[PDB]
């Protein structure tokens, strides 16, 4: 038996990832990332359905119905951000020629998206994301990892980095360049 | 003369802030933060109008019209995320009783929102955000600052921290607790 909070947290955590990937796919014109986004859009509809199922069954009296509505209302805004993400994804899958200012805009905002190469020498090779907490210890958020021909989306704390992995992360420009050097093996301390 | 990129970057940077504040206002039931969000919603419509004005005037031939459309299309998704943020803000301004799982959900997601007290002893007192780059050097994003009776939203790199300021930031739970100790003066190094 899942809780409303459980379901709700995954919705928020998933849509945050979806918006990040929609931008990743636009920047790299990557159709596989774009397709991950639409799969996630489905999971959101499924989570929202379940949130409604729990919510509806839970209101006993008037005051509680009133509250259960504030939840649906928020899940609705999350729902709208999810479809918006899907929209950006479709543009990539459609294969339309993107105006150059789009990729530059994603690389020059307060928070950009960056691609990081991991070298054999890097002090992070062998460390899990959990152990590392780059989000925590570097402000760079790892949203995906291209390990050869495969993609690991929304990797967890168990995921262990290998030389050759290409980290896809979000953070400030400075956060990303820094992290890149830690990955070339230029910076031996994290 | 502004450029399309200029306008576009502010749109993306502003909506990212709006979503962050919509959550801040929900968590603290703060009506002033909520009202900032709606003011920002207006600025987005204004930026989008200008983006359209530039875009429309810029397409010379067919291929270029095609590209200018990919821009409008994205500005449209940004537009939808902005209205979604406004929706969350309205719930706070409406003063409706929020279901308890909402504030817990904002405090228990991958990325939470936190309130940070700055003490006289803190090594950050006297430092500008620019100089500091907490986003960069700590992964905590400062989205607003309650300095007494006033709010500084989306503070820039010039903003200089004072004892007594209450920093509103976004980051992982660990990033936020850490930053809190640097603010109590418990941790003398950043
Ligand atoms: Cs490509
Ligand atoms: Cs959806
Ligand atoms: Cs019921
Ligand atoms: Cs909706
Ligand atoms: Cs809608
Ligand atoms: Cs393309
Ligand atoms: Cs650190
Ligand atoms: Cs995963
Ligand atoms: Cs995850
Ligand atoms: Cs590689
Ligand atoms: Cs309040
Ligand atoms: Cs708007
Ligand atoms: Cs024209
Ligand atoms: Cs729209
Ligand atoms: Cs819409
Ligand atoms: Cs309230
Ligand atoms: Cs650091
Ligand atoms: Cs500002
Ligand atoms: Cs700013
Ligand atoms: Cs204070």
């Amino acid at each position: 038996p899942k809780s409303v909070k459980e379901i709700f947290i995954e919705m928020k955590d998933t849509v945050e990832l979806m918006v990040d990937l929609a931008y990743a796919s636009l920047l790299f014109g990557d159709k596989e990332i774009a397709e991950e986004v639409l799969e996630l859009e489905e999971r959101i509809d499924l989570l929202n359905y379940q949130l409604m199922m729990h919510s509806v069954l839970a209101a006993r009296n008037v005051k509680e119905a009133e509250q259960v509505i504030t939840i649906l209302q928020i899940a609705n805004a999350i729902e709208d951000i999810s479809n918006a993400a899907g929209d950006l994804a479709k543009m990539v899958l459609e294969g339309v020629e993107l105006h150059p200012v789009i990729k530059e805009t994603i690389l020059e905002g307060e928070e950009i998206i960056g691609k990081i190469q991991v070298y054999p020498e890097s002090v992070i090779v062998g460390k899990t994301l959990g152990e590392l907490d780059l989000a925590t210890n570097t402000g760079v958020w790892i949203i995906a990892v291209r390990r050869g021909k495969r993609w690991i989306f929304g990797p967890n704390e168990n995921f262990k980095i290998r030389a050759g992995d290409v980290l896809i992360g979000r953070g400030t420009r400075t956060s990303i360049d820094h992290l890149k050097e830690i990955a070339r093996g230029a910076i031996r301390v994290i």
